[PDB]
């Protein structure tokens, strides 16, 4: 068994839907968080690279065909760079975390990128093909932007629910009111804007060429009394607005992580060591407190609890699903829940969530000068990611 | 690191293109054989998975959204059961079995399934969104069935080609010429249609109730004389051919993958140990020798050479592809490969293939009372996948 | 008013859907019945037609840009040869009769041509553009092979409701049983199949190179056993079946057209006169019945009395339609109603149907050595349309 | 022979594409024409109308399914009221004047309205179906916006060369100058922007609301200097421009035709008579030139000479098309053409324009109190429709 580093976490500034990256396609968005790990580590020979794993929660559209590889490629690595692609839906950036935290445990590799990238702007259609000629009914061109599509009859209606349906439940099952969502909401905001104008994202931010963006694009100075008036995104008596849910975003972010040798190799002293995982699942129709057992998992498995944490970062899927997690949790002090913001505020590009608060989170380590830090992600249909990384 | 065993492997037969599986969504055909598994394995809580591998190529279809996890809900199994999709191409049910193996070897899991699955018939269109509202000329509607699609403008052109137009150029390269690859074809359809009249897959097979096959689909009698016939496929003057190539193909595979304490919890012997892998990736346009580093690797992790061998599964791309791994492998006995056919005749269901042959290979060492053995799988954009298995 | 002949009416066999037509794009339907009027009348010479009329009752796909002059283009005739494309749905065929009567009878034309002609086969889908860039929604792919699309949301509902489903209100209505139904609806198929049989309908038909049809494809050997088993298509308590039901179906017929100098000039002894036509609308959803008013219209401005009738072509959309303006007709006798079956066994490409049924009529009376006859043709959104010939 | 009055003519204002009524249906822009034609006229009981013409050159979209029907339905016209639609493409809203004309002078309808509308911003994707089941390459999605699509293999080449590109030639072959051009399209937006301030529009015109248009939206304040600076859009070398070019554009126009009878019954006083009309066809390659013929022939059929005629309203495809004609018309004086401006200002939807046009040169004809006029539109496919009026 072999210990393993983030060596160094990069990620771009999030675009909203339609903005600023909505031109770029994700391969690229994935290449160019790849560009940027071999631009800011110049000990990083990339053919050293001994997989790519990259998160993708759709790859139907430009991603297509293993982005991971795609992306490796069109980032000007050697073809000798082998690339995977992961989807575990909205945590595929973490499980791609995870898969290169095993392959170097393992010894398999020694230094490997773990990206995430989503495209949701760009999320393309996806028509079935008739299985026989000349159909003559009306077909659903799907959009792969949201939600399930290409539903199997089979499945459980109760777990076909749209992800806010969903939330909506969890927000009543846990008495998740709406005013602690939008306050949630808008600490998230706060944070993330206030950490991006003091410069904590400097460290873990590269800009696209042509489309850099001042901060995530999804962040906003926002107010309680602007998130109160948000309309209910989901029932007419609902809770969870789009103001209080994360943003559907474009962007990616990726991790140099690599053995204690690699990290002397890249000449990159670690920001953090992983030093654990865990995944769980749950009812698809309480997805939101899926990382609730995973973070548990992953805490047990590093010999920690909830109070060696000081940091935690919890995906902002929606304000009511983060709140349901803490609710399941023991009380985590508020100010290491997500320090610098979290989705709502920053976008939760689905496949690139989960490497961010990765990334993040070891960022965030290493500015507080070490300790523990839980990264933990809510996934549709029913799951959950979480790391555990030490400084 | 804890010792990491193949408990059971099944898969579907493989339907042909638009054959006897093509009305089964992919989705489902996942869900199959992992209830398979179950049905297999009475020892077996499904309760018990700690997550579910699913390599698949594509996704964009019914198989949508982390097929994995679709399939384990679709099979009736716990809510608790996470699933992850991996996409490593053509590789990617081998890549699901190393996944799952890893996360056993850490300790991350006990127990987990290592599955494959495409239904290439049902390979959906795509269509890319408009960035601006009223497009006005014509759009291409990309089917996902094969090849390159969406591609990248940046992508190095020689890095497109078609899988079949660089295994001519590998064909070339090495001297595969015409009649030998059609005799490895002649082969594949005689060792996969004895092995199915004796019996040797009733082992791993699972049928599809309504959707059953006497044997793979794309299994054919045939002949050097029909082979020979063949028109080229891929060049006027070219070796490649329907017939030494691999079919498109559906069906699913699924391994139960656990440590020592599963073997037990499930009550099963292990089929054999999973020792080691490789991964490895070339040029893009030499895509079809991507396996050789892996192998190699993947023997030199597992502490052995090519004599040691007694069982080599090869996947069955194209003749002339597998035929250029055996002549980069120059120490391997060529007639310990693939002892019941492969792919040519089986059939290639993208992200099928890699774990059928994991697992068949596990179940042929089984039949041959031990050994050492090793399945390596070529993938399109220029990777390579390896697995030693000994019983 | 200037006197309007039929100088010849030619239609390829129907084909059923996705049957032997199936494979000619629509425009070559139409360009193939012009290339047969052409190849019919050696005196024609086709820079003579003065207007080429088509109905058409889709041309969303191969047919579109007006088919009547894509197919004169198609039927080697002259650039000179004006084309114009018309579309009262289902009556399509027999508004280009009128329009083409109308023009030789103000003197617009001496000559023309009214074809209409459906591909029902090759009806494509039409995919409605996003207004913004970056569509979110799943949308709806329209077949146009049948039924409303892209339906307005001020559309009454009940104007929406299916041809069937109307059909069926009007079956109830007019208390026109399942029995009555079906013995018609065989009454069409012995009829059809007897004509054929006959070469009755030698005198009408062109055969497509390469797609002859030994006689329009959805006739069938039928019985009142066989249709009485048939479920019903539209209610669980429905009446309306496939098999008293029109099908869908692929053709052309086309219609020369002229008056006394065309007639000389084309060496053509006129078939019938076109003596009046009529056009009704009713609510669409009783667009069974719209042929009733349209035909009284017609008659009395021939001067006759369904007494004076020896021949009545009526559109067979469904037996129950077709029943239901037979007791709205009760001067009619029902024996005279398409004495060589109609569109339940002969099909209904519509475009082609109201051309069809004009052109037969003519060839019948033409059979009968004279006589007044009635066509008429319900269609879908509630209208009517009817021609008196004489001969 | 009845005589035949348009008795009122209104139309929307054009909307460029992609503009002002590019929310607006197709079928709703023709309901709206519809419900302005019974609002400006209360003594019209809609249910007195005969027959409604629309042309309509696509009607693959929301104007599906004979659009003139639909459109008289969602004006809530008494469902009596029939419709047909018509499309001899760019001259269909003419061929719809022409069809509503031929039914009143023969007596088969006494009040029709003849209408033509366009919704080329919402023209459609249309997609063929494949004859086959789980079809493998990637499809041509066809746009319908413009030009030709599905094109078939048999149409020579030099017939489906784009509009511009015919036009082209058209202009080398008459030597007709960019500047020549130019100034025919700077004179359309000076004499349509003069003649939309001036009120000359605002008895023709009925305001969609909620998508109201002070003018035209492809009318602009531009310059000789500002066409010539343009680029050319067809050849390197080009004098066609996409400002000496209508543009695409979106808008409905209708007719309220009747013989005197009806005149009196809607208690209208006719704008003009309509005397006469032509069709001619060309080449396809020549299409601009198309009307040359048409209007001779009309002229012929009125009794009247180009000397006699105080108003000419030649639709402007192109400028160049335009002086074509002009210069195939020696005798006519270009001043008196289009002295409100044409198409290259007002916008081209398709199928309105040959309605407008009819339209507006009877609201000239009114205003100038009486004389000769005569409309001309030229076709896509190389056709061409003319109509004389006399107030």
């Amino acid at each position: 068994m072999t210990d393993v580093y983030i060596l160094d976490a990069v990620r771009t500034p999030f675009g909203r839907y339609g903005g600023a990256l909505s031109g770029i396609r994700p391969d690229d968005l994935a290449a160019h968080v790849l560009r940027a790990l071999a631009e800011r580590s110049p000990g990083l020979d990339p053919a050293a690279v001994d997989d790519v794993f990259f998160g993708d929660a759709n790859g139907a559209g430009e991603d297509n065909r293993n982005v991971a590889r795609m992306a490796a490629l069109l980032a000007g690595w050697p073809t000798s760079v082998p690339g995977v692609t992961l989807n575990r839906l909205c945590g595929s950036g973490m499980e791609s975390v995870i898969a290169a935290n095993r392959a170097i445990a393992v010894g398999d590799a020694s230094l490997a990128v773990a990206g995430g990238v989503e495209s949701m702007s760009r999320a393309p259609w996806v028509l079935p093909k008739p299985a026989q000629g000349f159909p003559t009914g009306h077909e659903t061109l799907y959009s792969t932007t949201l939600g399930w599509r290409m539903v199997n009859p089979a499945m459980p209606e109760q777990w076909t629910v749209s992800l806010g349906e969903s939330t909506e439940q969890v927000a009543a099952t846990y008495g998740i009111s709406r005013a602690e969502q939008d306050a949630f909401a808008l600490r998230s905001h706060e944070r993330a804007a206030r950490a991006w104008a003091e410069g904590v994202f400097d460290a873990e931010i590269t800009q696209i060429p042509g489309a850099e963006l001042e901060r995530d694009e999804s962040i906003r100075e926002t107010s309680a009394e602007k998130l109160a008036a948000l309309k209910p995104a989901f029932r007419p008596d609902g809770t969870i607005t789009a103001g209080n849910a994360s943003p559907l975003n474009d962007g990616a972010a990726a991790l140099l992580i690599g053995d204690a040798a690699a990290a002397e190799r890249v000449g990159r002293e670690p920001l953090a060591r992983i030093v654990s995982r865990g995944v769980a699942a749950v009812d698809p129709d309480v997805f939101g407190i899926g990382p609730v057992q995973a973070a548990e998992i992953a805490l047990r498995r590093a010999g920690i609890g909830w109070d060696d944490l000081s940091v935690v970062e919890l995906n902002e899927a929606f304000a009511a699903q983060s709140l349901a997690c803490l609710k399941l949790w023991p009380d985590l002090d508020p100010e290491i829940v997500n320090p610098n913001g979290g989705a709502i505020a920053i976008g939760h590009p689905l496949g690139a969530s989960g490497a961010r608060i990765v990334g993040t989170l070891a960022h965030e380590l290493h500015r507080r000068g070490g300790g523990w830090g839980l990264a933990a992600i809510c996934i549709g249909v029913g799951q959950g990611l979480a790391v555990v990384l030490h400084r």
